[PDB]
């Protein structure tokens, strides 16, 4: 888009920053609504998810991988320790209750993901993910 | 079951579009701050550059902000000379000065976009955008 901003609706439909912003907003709103039933929010869920994958992380790494501000991540990790989902091993990990909670919330999350990908070929999903992953490599400030 | 491994997380589109949107928006706000602009004003200019007129609530959808934030920023943009109120409700239109400002500051965002798409082929950009646009159609609550 060297010569100028996207100018028509058809051009906007090809402008990836608009698309990932509109998507992230609606996905996160819907997810936060569903998570409210469990008394947690997106940041807590994303923290459970990345601790499930990595087992232990520092609070700084949680902030990066769960995509939240460092100050918000430290306060939320303390909240999650108080509520028995995370333990302090500055590295933290899941408690059994934290893993159980992730497991119990995943059916609804999987249903939301199924709706997200309706009408999209698996090969196109793979190309889209490869593109977005390289974009993350291009602009991330933290190399994790 | 949730993404369980690092490789799975690296291919998980909701993680990717959240991490991307966060860093892109933070960078954009930082780079625009020197020009007295924020994310919402810039994205409002950007979508009125396409549509010319929109209601405030439509601006909130397409510029991806809260309705209340959009209303306050639109009023600021009236004082900035960048939009004008029109006569169904809360209609605003881009002024020639608003168009000129967007064209003037665009090279900053074009630079950021060039960084974003480094190492990504045009055909893969096209596939990525088509996937994300269908995802928007699948989950959007507003039919704009």
């Amino acid at each position: 888009w060297k010569s100028g901003p996207p100018r028509t609706r058809d051009q906007l439909q090809t402008y990836i920053p608009y698309l990932f912003n509109r998507l992230a907003n609606r996905w996160n709103l819907d997810q936060n609504r569903d998570l409210s039933d469990h008394g947690i929010n997106n940041v807590v869920f994303r923290t459970l998810s990345v601790l499930f994958i990595y087992k232990t992380l520092t609070v700084n790494e949680v902030a990066v991988l769960a995509v939240t501000e460092q100050s918000t991540a430290s306060r939320m990790v303390e909240s999650m320790v108080s509520s028995g989902l995370v333990k302090r091993e500055r590295v933290v990990g899941l408690t059994p209750d934290g893993e159980a909670l992730l497991r119990k919330i995943w059916p609804i999350m999987a249903s939301n993901y199924d709706k997200l990908i309706e009408g999209i070929e698996p090969d196109d999903i793979e190309v889209c993910a490869r593109v977005l992953a390289r974009m993350v490599e291009n602009i991330r400030q933290n190399q994790i």
